[PDB]
């Protein structure tokens, strides 16, 4: 695959999320853009139909893994890239900890020359004074490494990782995440070696914006193959 090709500049990012969590509804829509060769992500998210009825770092993992940096003698195994352009589709099992779960199924995938990342969500089981739909979670977004496995027996990857929201009170709230991912197209994708995603992101506010919304810095590199001097020739 020439997917890689793809991701050598800076790729303008589209995201879009329908979601309905307890039978509160909500729409929202990002826009920014990718550098993968720096693992970088800027992205302003905003609410259209009105107050997010969930805490907006719930929403993070949610909200493009096409665009790490994996290391040059890492490329071989960038399964997200090699998909490319026809894309993958996300799945996730996000399990609140004494509390309900999202259910995400999202597309990645180029429209013309942009980066789409298409979601819906479903939340159900949620505690409606709980510290997701109380609102009871700081906005912020702690760094995270991310176990990436290949599943071969769908032609794609599957991780399972834990985030941890940081409470008002000062305790955590875990965040179980199940996904798994499966291109869309039938052109030859690139199995990984076992590896991890390392992210970090920073989460901040447009002063001038009234809606409801998320500035959202992030960087994710790609890591854990372990290299030997042979591949220094």
């Amino acid at each position: 695959s020439k997917g890689e090709e793809l991701f050598t500049g800076v790729v303008p990012i589209l995201v879009e999320l329908d979601g309905d969590v307890n039978g509160h509804k909500f729409s929202v829509r990002g826009e920014g853009e990718g550098d993968a060769t720096n693992g970088k992500l800027t992205l302003k998210f905003i609410c259209t139909t009105g107050k997010l009825p969930v805490p907006w770092p719930t929403l993070v993992t949610t909200l493009v893994l096409c665009f790490a940096r994996y290391p040059d003698h890492m490329k071989q195994h960038d399964f997200f890239k090699s998909a490319m352009p026809e894309g993958y589709v996300q799945e996730r099992t996000i399990s609140f900890k004494d509390d309900g779960y999202y259910k995400t199924r999202a597309e990645v995938k180029f429209e013309g020359d942009t980066l789409v990342n298409r979601i819906e969500l479903k939340g159900i089981d949620f505690k409606e004074d709980g510290n997701i739909l109380g609102h009871k979670l700081e906005y912020n977004f702690n760094s995270h490494n991310a176990y990436i496995t290949a599943d071969k027996q769908k032609n794609g990857i599957k991780s399972n990782f834990k985030i941890r929201h940081n409470v008002e009170d000062g305790s955590v709230q875990l965040a179980d995440h199940y996904q798994q991912n499966t291109p869309i197209g039938d052109g030859p994708v690139l199995l990984p070696d076992n590896h991890y995603l390392s992210t970090q992101g920073a989460l901040s506010k447009d002063p001038n914006e009234k809606r409801d919304h998320m500035v959202l810095l992030e960087f994710v590199t790609a890591a854990g193959i372990t290299l030997g001097m042979d591949e220094l020739y």
